[PDB]
């Protein structure tokens, strides 16, 4: 059925979008001298990419047609000016992420499509952990990001 | 010397760009059964993104400021009929990537940017063995695919 | 010859920049920034060795060496904090960037392949210093905003 | 004495020949994409070269002059169209290096000089082992080539 | 250009007629029982032949066209009468592939051709620290020479 | 007080002025080809600038304020025309600083320094050692330079 075929192609474009714009976190970073929440960032652009790729061969696997669309340009990062604004777009994006994959997974329950409902699995509780962590690193920004310098104190130590 | 950062700029696009036609040249593989070629083409893409990533760490020791462009849909693989297009199509895309590259250190010398110009030493000596390469791919291809079936042999003896 | 006269002079500005560094090692150790002087001791050691680096190739190329005079360090009569300490370490650093530019540029004119080979990983090593004094100074920068912070992050 | 003073100094040049003409082989192979081929061909001229190394180190102690000679340029190589066509002349090649040696080994019989027999025999025997190794080889490079394709399946392989 | 790939073609030649002429040595050297200095003419003349090999091997992938020429036949060593001799050529052989490198990187510079020049860039720094050896060689050869005997001194490595 | 503190801060300066003396001296041994003997000096330079790193550590352990003063330029290399002549200068450097050490000392004695003290014994035995060293390489190198080649076939041993 071609609903399902299609939210299957939008996901990978929304693995490597959410690659490119964990990318374009680390170059906010980099450019701004914060070199280990630009490295994490780094880390996670390699597994949204892996993400991205474990769709593509799943696809193949079982003949769902895949055609690669178009990666959008990041377009955030022309208006972070600190830590906060960055980590908050990472937020967002998991967010993004995990409804994607959910409608993904109502798609395939509505198709009885039981073997995309196991490979759906993991991606599923590995939201729900990603979605935790960045929602705990933004509380640790914004709260050191109370007192002139202190955050800066702790990208050189955590990360 | 806005015409070197637009370059480098661009040049981040081009090796993103080949990344994601190597990731369309591995799906056509696939969903045609040649799971050599396929396996080639993902780890190519892998490394063309590592390319990628390498200019964008310079670019940002060097303060040449990175803004990422789209990455366009690969369209080549609409028209892929057998592995000779697809290798033929890759052909062309190194050979776009090596022009690229020189048109950038073209670029650098008219500047004397001499940093830039040895940061892309080794990038233009890695074309040199990828052309080689993938040359060397295309010509046994063809010629293994003068006879059928004789090429499914050799996607297996990889 | 230019290019004769700036790779001798190339030595100098190595051997005036490990000084200058040991005397940013002085004022930190001074001040009881050990973390800051044990850094600037290793980067005055590694600018000793770039210049060394500099005699050693023009030997072998029969380019004429005969060392100056290193001055004195200036800048640390000034220095009141550990900002303005990194401040004149980049300084440093762009201003060997240059000369080492320089140097290339001479070497370009007389067409002299090898001295542009040789330099060419010192383009790239300045590169990554100036990237990473860059870098250190912003944190400087931000940390000495809070009283004490920056004590934090030397030790 | 004299006319194996000179036959001497002769197969120190045609060995250095013949290191030259199985280099001439590796560049025919490797411009048309038969890197194994190629390889095989390279390090055959390494041993070539050896086996000049040889006779001139043993010159050298038995206080035969050596003066070396111009080594000429290989001409085979402009005929090359296949495959089979190489090692076609490499067959001659190596049938005219054990030509060489047996004439020296002649000269010196009839002289006889004992020590230059003793040391020429490994020699001999090499050569038999060369000509029967390339004899091998073309044959099976002459049956592979009557399918289109086949034989390139098996640089890959071999 | 016509020229870049007749200078690279040419550039082969050159590291092939370096290897034969520090074979040459070797042979003068052990036919007047210089035996170190035998056995550093011959690692030389491994080491010519390994960079004429790097020359076709780069040319093959860069399809510039290779045809081999003729290797011609050592000269100096008709002449030589000393070992003094023989270092001197050496040097001169070594800073003749110099001007014959650098020619080439200019040919190569001036067609823009940035991989040529990046496959250069170790050739040109092997030849400054060759021709600084040689000359440093030679320097110790015409120093000893001066008493005779002292030189067989030398050669014991 | 006053005079120890400057003698203090001055004896960097004989440190650093005997490595940059150590590393003319390597620099007239390499172009003149005796690289054994350049060797010796670079290490040598290397080492006086650890006295003089030494002598820093301390001053700023025990408050002696430092002003790292210009290091001169070496001059003895202009009139160097034999190794003896560079060893000689070398001798005469290192002679030098001794007297400046025992000077030191002698004011840290007036001044009931102990710690000073303390702190400069291993220099002074040190100081005898090079001394020592040198004073015994010189006569050796005078001896030897009294055969044309003979110094040479020695720079070679050590
Ligand atoms: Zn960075
Ligand atoms: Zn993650
Ligand atoms: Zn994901
Ligand atoms: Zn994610
Ligand atoms: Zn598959
Ligand atoms: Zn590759
Ligand atoms: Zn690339
Ligand atoms: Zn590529
Ligand atoms: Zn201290
Ligand atoms: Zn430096
Ligand atoms: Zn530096
Ligand atoms: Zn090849
Ligand atoms: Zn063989
Ligand atoms: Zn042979
Ligand atoms: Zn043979
Ligand atoms: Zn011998
Ligand atoms: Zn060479
Ligand atoms: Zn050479
Ligand atoms: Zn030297
Ligand atoms: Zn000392
Ligand atoms: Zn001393």
């Amino acid at each position: 059925s071609e609903e399902l075929l299609d939210l299957f192609n939008r996901q990978v474009t929304q693995e490597f979008t959410a690659s490119q714009v964990y990318l374009s976190a680390s170059i906010w970073f980099d450019q701004n001298d914060w070199e280990g929440m630009a490295a994490y960032m780094l880390a996670e652009s390699a597994e949204e990419r892996e993400h991205g790729l474990g769709f593509v061969d799943f696809a193949n696997k079982r003949n769902i047609p895949i055609e690669l669309q178009a990666v959008p340009a990041p377009v955030s990062c022309a208006e972070w000016s600190s830590p906060e604004d960055v980590w908050q777009s990472i937020l967002e994006l998991e967010q993004a992420n995990t409804r994607s994959l959910l409608n993904l997974a109502e798609a395939a329950s509505t198709c009885h499509d039981f073997a995309v409902m196991a490979f759906l699995n993991p991606f599923h509780l590995q939201q729900v952990n990603e979605e935790d962590k960045i929602g705990s690193i933004l509380a640790k920004v914004t709260d050191e990001n109370r007192t002139p310098g202190l955050l800066r104190s702790l990208d050189v130590v955590s990360f």
